[PDB]
C-alpha cells in the first residue's frame, strides 16, 4: 500500500528522475556502466496492474548488466559507491544487486563513499529514482515491505 | 509484515539483539559513545499499544546522547560508519540521526565504511536490532512506511 522511499545517494548534478505510478512488482533492471554508472532502466508492473518501461536515465554506452526478476525472485540487497570520476565530483560509480536467488550483479568500479540496503523479512526493492545527465549522478530506491 | 527491516551494518562479534513486538511509535533513543558506539537503548509503543523499554544493548559508559521523539517528531535519516576501533575489527563507530524537526544528533567518531538511510515520503525509523557485546558490533533499523 505504501512503499518506502530511500535515498538518493550521489551528487547534485543532472536532473531529478522519478516514476509516477508506484511499482508493485519489479520485472527487470538494465544498467550500463564503465568507470561509472552510465544509465539505468527498469521494467515493472504498477499498482494499477499496467506494465511500465522506465528510462534509460543517463546517456548510457559502456557494458550492460541485465537483471531479470519476477514473482519469486526479488532484489533483497542493493549497495554501491558514489564519488569522483571523469572530472565530475560526485557520481554513482558502482552498484551491486543481490536477489533472493543468490544471483549477484555488479556494475561499475567501486570508488568513493559506500551505501548499502540489505533487506530482511519480506522487504524487496521494486523501483528506482535518482538524478541523471550523461551519467547516473545519484540513485535511490523504492522498497516494498 | 508491515515494517521494513534494514541492516545490520557492522561486524559479526557480540550476540544478536532484537525486539519481539513490532513498534508502532518510537518515543526515545539513548546512545552512549566514545571512539565507538558503546550502547543503545530505546523505548517505543508497540503495535499492541504497550510501552517497551529496550536495552541497553552493549556495555555503555562514555558520553550519552538522548533523543526524544513523538507523534510529530520522528527519525527521518540515520547514517553512520563501522570498522576497526580499539583492538576490534568491525564495530559501529559513529551514528548520525536527523529528525523531521531538523534536530541532529551525533555519537562516536566517523571511522570506516559509510552507511546511510535517508527516508522520504512518510517513512520513519521506529526501532532497532543489531549485535552487541561490550560495544555495538552492528546496528539495524525498523522502518515504518
Ligand atoms: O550526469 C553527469 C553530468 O552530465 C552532464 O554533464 C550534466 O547533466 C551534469 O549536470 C551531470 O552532472
Ligand atoms: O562488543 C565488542 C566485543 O565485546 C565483547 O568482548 C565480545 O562480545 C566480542 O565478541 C565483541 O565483538
Amino acid at each position: 500500500m505504501t512503499l518506502v522511499k530511500i535515498g538518493l545517494w550521489g551528487g547534485n548534478g543532472g536532473s531529478a528522475q522519478d516514476i509516477s505510478v508506484p511499482p508493485k512488482k519489479l520485472l527487470g533492471v538494465t544498467i550500463y556502466s564503465s568507470d561509472a554508472i552510465r544509465s539505468i532502466a527498469f521494467n515493472y508492473i504498477g499498482v494499477d496492474g499496467q506494465e511500465y518501461a522506465i528510462g534509460p536515465w543517463g546517456g548510457g554506452e559502456g557494458t550492460s548488466t541485465e537483471i531479470k526478476l519476477g514473482s519469486s525472485e526479488h532484489i533483497k540487497e542493493i549497495s554501491g559507491t558514489h564519488g569522483p570520476v571523469y572530472d565530475l565530483a560526485d557520481i554513482v560509480t558502482y552498484l551491486k544487486i543481490v536477489t533472493s536467488a543468490n544471483n549477484t550483479y555488479e556494475a561499475g568500479v567501486p570508488n568513493g563513499k559506500e551505501f548499502s540496503i540489505p533487506l530482511q523479512d519480506s522487504g524487496h526493492v521494486v523501483g528506482f529514482f535518482g538524478r541523471s545527465g550523461t551519467l547516473i549522478d545519484a540513485i535511490g530506491i523504492y522498497v516494498h515491505p
